[PDB]
């Protein structure tokens, strides 16, 4: 499997959700919204990528012990949208996503991948919109895709 070799235009972020309901809504309607500073990071990455490669999102519910799937950013952030569509009313705005994997991957499968841009911490100890260096992101995606147990 060498699909990901020679991929240079791609950026990958961790998405954390306190709410399982928000995960289910995102899957159903292919939309997401982050914090203000999270939206700004994702919007900048999406817009500067300019359709040259994907912005992937690695989703995990806080405290759950596993990742729950992978989606791709499919639009810029619209900051002025209906309020209160998520579990909490904190989030302002909306962007499109396309879910790629919906599958539980235990943190045990991924905790040995460490992020040089986050103090060598395990990728499983990231906060919302932590960016993942491309070479580590490829390793995470291969583990998520190949997981079956
Ligand atoms: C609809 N978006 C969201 N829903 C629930 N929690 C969120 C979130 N975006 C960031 N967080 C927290 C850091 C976990
Ligand atoms: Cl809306
Ligand atoms: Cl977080």
């Amino acid at each position: 499997n060498l699909y990901f070799q020679h991929m240079k235009h791609g950026r990958v972020f961790i998405i954390k959700s306190y709410s399982e309901d928000d995960i289910h809504r995102s899957i159903k309607y292919n939309i997401w919204c982050s914090t203000e500073h999270g939206n700004k990071r994702l919007d900048a990455a999406y817009r500067s990528m300019n359709g040259k490669g994907p912005v992937y999102l690695l989703f995990s519910v806080n405290g759950s012990g596993h990742f729950c799937g992978v989606a791709e950013m499919k639009s810029a952030v619209d900051y002025n949208t209906c309020a209160g569509v998520w579990s909490q009313d904190k989030w302002k705005g909306r962007f499109d996503v396309r879910w790629i994997f919906v599958k539980d991957v235990p943190n045990s499968q991924l905790r040995h991948i460490r992020l040089e841009n986050n103090e060598n911490k395990p990728v499983t100890n990231s906060r919302d919109t932590q960016e993942v260096p491309l070479e580590k992101a490829k390793q995470v995606l291969k583990i998520i895709a190949s997981y079956k147990h």
